[PDB]
């Protein structure tokens, strides 16, 4: 080792640390960085918006399970993160962001951007700190990853920043742990044989188990799932953060029986899943028949909202695996699973074809489930849509994908915060992460023209995404909302804009359709082309399951209106 | 079959439910809904004179009993004269309750009396801290507050929940009354993932002396897969302040007058529920020069801090210390380093000892503080059974005197890593409540005592029963000492010759002074017959403590003590 | 100018500031500062408990205008002084906090007392920083000085924090400024006249003009008021943080018709004073005939609750002279007034006459009224109330005290924060700066044990206090409330505890009266023998009026039952 400055090791132990690439956008306070970045070859991933950085480490933490890292500039480089910060936070999505800040003499004296960015951060990051003694700076990264990984917290983001007079100094090599440079595997606490037997327990007397999967699953491969799956006779639902763990045609997987899930299951076994709003807050008036299993390795997938008979806190594989086999000799009652499962088949199938098919609304324009139809249709032709990421964003848009999306090998879209904006940022980190296939988003126009610049960034870092945008000329799901609860439609139009003209004005390939029946040659022709945008003029007159349900309205109780229902019951 | 009830009922239910048979506190206006609900459970109030002193007495509760206890106190002052306990629990990482008053909600930023933003001046010493506006909600919020004081979502600590006076009155329906929120939680039991165990059972087999210390969350077991460990690996055995009591004095590991020899020498320092903070260098290679590191806790709080393990195991401390002994079956440690100190130790310990009997008065003629623990020590197996009494130490020299001097205790606290002036009182009241058949002893300096003199009236009221023996040397001593030896000039740091047992006999207690240290051994024997009872002895100003010595006082730049802080400062010149 | 450490320079600006003492309680982390104030020559106040060392220097601050200082050690030092900060926050006193904390070096790492001090005072300060510049100490002094007096905020109390390595660090000479060194003037913001003639037009519109006086009002000596009082012939109320402006035989001063005059004026005029709780909100339910006009100089005593019609951000004596200017040739109409005062004559003087005399209650013990009746017989003979500063605290006590003392030349007591245990800290404040008179301290027991060790404090530094409990062996408007609305006392009742032995235990002169017939001697000898405590055995049978009113119940809209009875019916 030798005296290196602050600067120096911070690159080094981010290299140590398996970061191959640091997403962010440059300024004087982090230049000194930003440059040992670059010279110790870590690709630099500059971007439009430093939000969108945020959003692209998110999106790589979330599909590769590696902490990813933003770098910004002190002010409003720093401010620029807050929402893709506040993103992270609600999905636990380990990261590190890197602020700059002013040099410690002139603290507080109104330098360039001293504004109290750790304040600023503390109430949605697992860790803000200004790092002031140059020895300890190492110490203070190692420490914050932890905690990004979820140690004295539960995962999510941690924002460090180093006073530019800091990053300067230099540190003697005494003081340069080999401890705090390497990398650190992830823990792994097993769950305890009693916990194990008692859910076992549970499951042989239950007659319509129902396991629901959330984050925590999906940081598994599924086989273990799968295995309880099999052991158990349980039903199987996913949320938009666990897709892809069960194979469609698993006898389990039900994904158009959410309804009728909630509402028969006599015991429901949450695995790495919140009971928050998308869950109707595990109410007893969505789950009525429902004693509960939680399962997870953080305590944020245990305790809210509703108690387990059991809980585990353990690495979810594990403790799938171990209750499997603890189920040895147990013959499951697979018969309401089953009966779901035969309806299911028709629902979904009815579902899918019809994509194909959609009738234009009354204003002529295309449904967007035939931009769904479409995709499905290239499905096995020019992509392979099972080893695909898919990524969704928007209103209405974001409803009718949920359901349009059916086969990808992993789906990101704006999270339980509902974070418009993140289909580019997302589509960019996912991109460059898995360079071999093009990465597929569809958007809503309106959050669309949040990030649409970074179209620009897909293009300069060659990043093969292909945007397609459901073009209604709306925010439209709050266009919807006004017209049915208020009878007042205003300043949620909006215009009829060249998304392919900005796409092609980044040097994108870009086009536009009108005609339904031109769906799957323009998306043919954006695949071979990424990044690519297709521009899809789309109709105002459609409800999204979303819309009808009320998610527009903000119920007192519940997010939807029938789940608000329910819970009004419930309390009288 | 659960009826309409008020928050207030509601919250007395979920405590008593939840193991919580007594509530420390100071009553006010904004609580009274939920005191008088708790008083009609038949959940004992304990009412005292500081509500600082409450939450005192729910920390010792938690530490010695680990059934997390709850303070309650009102709006305001009531839950400001709180933030000194609650942060001393933060930082000992102690679970428990503080349930505070604040206005009705109509009244919110309005200037009603006593509204203050206690949320944010406690959120940052707490694991959780909230304003519970929602009546129908209050049950699990509680519960998950609860859960959160054990250390889900964070580490364990303090959590504090403040209900409107408003929403305290209103009804819940009774579907909203769950039972899942009502019941009492098991602690959780993460387990140890075997190739972690293996991976230290090798480290352990190619140590040739490896050292553990033991902390906090090795104190939350009975000590015997602690022992089973040190069997298996011939390690020699450090404890910590929180950590006494686990391991027989006379085992072959116990070496606790060997602490540099241990700290300098070890090639595998093993943490046990313990934090690598000021109190062990930081860990540093300065303190540690030879030592491979491995971290056991079942939180990071006690993993991550300073130093990183080659292995962590993140579990239940009791089950990882098992897994590791097993995993050691057929080794045959190497003891001879372990041995070599024990054989020092024994010598060293008894020596030190037998000396209090007989340490002299220093220059001034007054007692050396020593010959408290010296007439303790003479008493044992006398009138009291030391190895069944909880020891309590708070003050300066005092307590760096007692670290040395209390040897034979069923569970030892002190003023913690915060350095908690004030405690001894309070604790022994908690400690005294907690374990009623039992010898209670604190031994206080004369300045840590005056914070909270005035619970000994809550001793006497409660029939908590106390010794207090004060060391009365007529000073902040450590202090004093500090300012006459780095800055030649004593100043604001001398108090007087105060009559504490005549305060302890103002309030109803048993109170007796000491000028001559022959007089100990009976003074000391009459205050146990009279509980609660107060021994003011008069001590010496002329008796530096190791803490003096080692430069405690001045705050070096890297090191708490003058000793560690040189050899951080040669390891920086590298 | 030298070179010299930060610590030497903060004892300078200090002394410079034109502090002549410091009230605290010794730590490592400090006694740089401690040291270097003591070689000045700077009185140390060595308490023995920093609570007690910031109460006694709002009591400095509130009585002579001069911001006072405490100056405590790290972590349970900094945490021991909370409540006494919020004291001063909420009452709005400007003073200054010193705490230590650990060197920049170990920062986060675990050493002695690293708890985030900032943190927990910034929402009762006017500013709280950690100080990690050596060169920029100076300059952050003298801001957080000025922020203490209102720059920037409003009134109250500021926290700086001075890292160990730091405070031994060398400031080269030039960077030493004077102007950060001296002591600065209070600023003086002057009244617009548009808003002076404003005011006086509604007072010749007014038929009941009543002023109420408050903080900003007692910073002046009385003489603008009373000018305005005699041109407006304007009632007068005070508060407890405003006595002793206006000569109780003035024809506007009114204070045993606080009803009358909140139910009855046309024109509420708060000079210096908050609609707090402590007047009802300022609610049209309490004021219901009143036009509303505010004059502070600060917008803490204009804006909340209630609007005026006018609003004077002024020096408030400033603002009350030419207010009083502006009515030359107004002849007011003092009917109400002076009908107010002829029945006020009457009620008062029953009153302080039936001090003397009242019966023992139920249970054979003194009522404490009869402290007040002693204290009034010894007027003239062994001491001079109007001279005299007195404090009050406790519950039932602190609402006789409220009726009980009518001449003091000034009076502190717990505040709007209702907070017990200032009364011996607070006395021994007084008394050190004010050395002539005895300072008479009349305290409840249950809030005497919070701060009773402090009489150590006043022995060992010959602070002249006399202290009187009344020794009703409970918490006893409490234990009022329990038995009223509940019907059940429990953790309410303390033990017949000998405060005088605890007195004498600690130095002081003590006595101990049972027979109402004692106390003027007692209280005579107590004067002649100062520091000293009167322990007086006090009847548990005694409600206050802020008992009957049921403070202790805290009903759902304001402080007391008739005033949220009228919010009741104002809300319907
Ligand atoms: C750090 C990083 C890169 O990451 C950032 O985030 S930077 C953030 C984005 N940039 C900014 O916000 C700008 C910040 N800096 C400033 O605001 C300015 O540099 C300053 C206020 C600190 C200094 O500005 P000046 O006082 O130098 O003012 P200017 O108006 O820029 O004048 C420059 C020169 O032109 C002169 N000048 C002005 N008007 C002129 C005129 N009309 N004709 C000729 N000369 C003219 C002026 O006198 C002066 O010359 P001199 O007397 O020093 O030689
Ligand atoms: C408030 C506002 C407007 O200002 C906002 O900010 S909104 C922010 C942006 N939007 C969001 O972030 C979305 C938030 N909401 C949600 O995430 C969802 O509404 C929910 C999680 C709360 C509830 O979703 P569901 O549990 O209904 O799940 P979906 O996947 O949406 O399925 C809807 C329906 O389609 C069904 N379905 C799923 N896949 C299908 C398939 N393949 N074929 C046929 N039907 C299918 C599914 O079973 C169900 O029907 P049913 O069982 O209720 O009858
Ligand atoms: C800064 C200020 C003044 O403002 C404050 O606020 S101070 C706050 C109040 N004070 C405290 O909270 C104390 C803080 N400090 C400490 O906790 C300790 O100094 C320390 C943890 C940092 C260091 O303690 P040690 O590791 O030195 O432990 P001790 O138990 O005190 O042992 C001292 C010595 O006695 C030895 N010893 C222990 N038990 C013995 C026995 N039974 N017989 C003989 N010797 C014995 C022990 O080995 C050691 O000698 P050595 O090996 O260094 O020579
Ligand atoms: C909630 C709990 C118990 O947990 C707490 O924490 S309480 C905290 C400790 N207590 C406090 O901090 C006190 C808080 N309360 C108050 O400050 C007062 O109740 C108040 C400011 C809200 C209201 O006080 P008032 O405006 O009633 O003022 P007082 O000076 O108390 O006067 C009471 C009555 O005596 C009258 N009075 C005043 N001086 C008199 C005199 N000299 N002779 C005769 N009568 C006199 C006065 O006019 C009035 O009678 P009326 O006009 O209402 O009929
Ligand atoms: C940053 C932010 N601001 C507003 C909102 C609120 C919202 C949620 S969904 C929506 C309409 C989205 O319009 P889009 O054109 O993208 O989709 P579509 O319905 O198919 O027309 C709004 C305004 C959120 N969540 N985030
Ligand atoms: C609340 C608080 N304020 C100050 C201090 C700083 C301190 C730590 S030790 C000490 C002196 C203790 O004197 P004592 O009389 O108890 O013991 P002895 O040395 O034997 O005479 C001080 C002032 C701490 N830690 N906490
Ligand atoms: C630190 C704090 N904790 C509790 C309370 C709540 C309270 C306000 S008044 C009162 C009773 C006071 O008893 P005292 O004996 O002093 O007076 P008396 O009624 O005449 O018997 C309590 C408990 C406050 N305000 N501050
Ligand atoms: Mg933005
Ligand atoms: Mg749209
Ligand atoms: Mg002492
Ligand atoms: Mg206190
Ligand atoms: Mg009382």
């Amino acid at each position: 080792r030798q005296s290196v400055p602050v600067a120096s090791l911070v690159a080094e132990f981010l290299q140590e640390h398996g970061v191959d690439r640091v997403f962010g956008l440059q300024g004087g306070h982090i230049q000194p960085i930003w440059d040992q970045l670059a010279r110790r070859g870590v690709r630099i991933v500059d971007v439009r918006d430093e939000g969108s950085a945020v959003h692209m480490a998110h999106a790589h933490t979330e599909l590769t399970g590696q902490t990813a890292v933003a770098m910004v500039t002190a002010g409003p480089g720093v401010t620029n993160t807050v929402t893709a910060v506040a993103n992270a936070s609600v999905s636990r999505i380990p990261l590190l962001v890197i602020g700059g800040c002013p040099p410690i003499p002139q603290s507080n004296m109104g330098p360039l951007q001293d504004i109290p960015h750790t304040a600023i951060l503390e109430p949605i990051t697992r860790l803000a700190r200004t790092l002031r003694s140059a020895d300890q700076v190492l110490r203070e990264f190692d420490e914050a990853w932890a905690r990004a990984s979820g140690d004295r917290g539960e995962p999510g983001p941690v924002y460090l920043e180093i006073p530019t007079d800091v990053l300067r100094r230099d540190v003697p090599p005494a003081l340069q742990m080999r401890e705090h440079l390497r990398a650190k595997p992830k823990r792994r606490p097993q769950p305890h044989p009693d916990d194990v037997a008692a859910v076992a327990d549970l499951i042989r007397a239950a007659e319509k188990p129902a396991i629901i999967s959330g984050r925590g699953a999906r940081t598994t491969d599924g086989t273990d799932l799968v295995r309880l799956l099999d052991a158990s006779g349980a039903a199987y639902l996913d949320t938009q953060e666990s897709r892809g763990l069960v194979p469609d045609s698993h006898p389990a997987a039900v994904g158009s029986a959410r309804s009728a899930v909630m509402r028969d299951t006599d015991l429901l076994i949450t695995v790495g899943r919140q009971l928050d709003y998308q869950l109707g807050m595990g109410s007893p008036a969505v789950f009525p028949h429902a004693k509960v299993v939680r399962i997870a390795d953080t305590a944020s997938e245990l305790i809210d909202n509703r108690r387990g008979e059991v809980e585990i806190l353990a690495e979810p594989g594990a403790a799938l695996a171990a209750i499997a086999d603890a189920l040895k000799d147990h013959t499951p009652d697979t018969s309401w699973r089953d009966e779901l499962k035969a309806k299911h088949r028709k629902r979904a199938e009815d579902y899918r074809q019809a994509l194909h098919s959609t009738e234009n609304g009354a204003d002529g324009h295309i449904h967007p489930n035939r931009i769904f139809g479409a995709l499905d249709a290239l499905d096995g032709d020019v992509l392979d849509l099972g080893e695909t990421i898919m990524i969704a964003d928007g209103g209405d848009l974001l409803s009718f994908g949920r359901l349009g999306i059916t086969k990808a090998r992993r789906y990101l879209d704006a999270g339980a915060f509902g974070c418009l904006g993140v289909a580019t940022p997302f589509a960019i980190g996912a991109a460059l992460a898995y360079p071999d296939r093009p990465v597929v988003a569809v958007t809503g126009d309106g959050a669309f023209g949040i990030t649409a610049t970074e179209i620009d960034t897909a293009v300069r870092h060659d990043a093969k995404i292909v945007v397609i945008v459901s073009n209604n000329r709306a925010w439209n799901i709050a266009r919807y909302d006004q017209a049915e609860n208020y009878g007042l439609v205003v300043g949620t139009d909006l215009a009829d804009s060249d998304y392919a003209g900005v796409a092609r004005a980044f040097g994108a390939h870009g086009e536009r359709v009108t005609d339904p029946a031109e769906l799957e040659g323009a998306i043919r022709r954006a695949l071979a082309n990424a990044p690519a945008l297709v521009d899809v003029v789309t109709t105002q007159d459609a409800a999204s399951p979303d819309s009808g349900k009320g998610l527009g309205f903000v119920p007192d109780y519940q997010a939807l209106t029938p789940w608000n229902d329910a819970e009004v019951a419930r309390r009288q």
